[PDB]
């Protein structure tokens, strides 16, 4: 596929929250604007399997690997420019394309480790 990537960003918390949180569709539209994601699996604590239409076609994974104090979230992305004639294609720079689907990838990603990890707001019970 003209569109490859094989990312991994550890995020310390439990594969459920990590899980829940990858699977939320309101944050796939700020994560993936241009994309329309349809669940093809839901594998709970193991991730989420996507085809994906829209400026890209093909399929998008994550996968949970427990690792340390939580997970490796590994980001799995395979598509093409949707619908483009040959010659549409021939004129692209897919590296230049591909770095800044990975770029995407990585900002859900450390999106979902900053949250989770977060620590305890301040004046909020309980005060330890």
């Amino acid at each position: 596929n003209s569109i490859q990537i094989a990312d991994e960003t550890y995020v310390a918390a439990d594969a459920a929250r990590v899980s829940a949180a990858v699977a939320d569709r309101c944050s796939w539209r700020r994560w993936w604007p241009d994309l329309r994601l349809q669940v093809t699996e839901d594998r709970a604590d193991k991730g989420i399997r996507w085809t994906v239409t829209g400026a890209l076609t093909g399929t998008m994974e994550i996968w949970l690997e427990p690792s340390m104090d939580g997970v490796l979230l590994h980001y799995f992305l395979h598509a093409e420019p949707t619908g483009v004639a040959a010659w549409q294609l021939a004129r692209m720079n897919l590296a230049r394309m591909t770095h800044h689907r990975r770029v995407a990838g990585k900002k859900m990603a450390f999106e979902v480790k900053t949250v989770l990890e977060r620590s305890r707001p301040i004046g909020v019970s309980p005060v330890t």
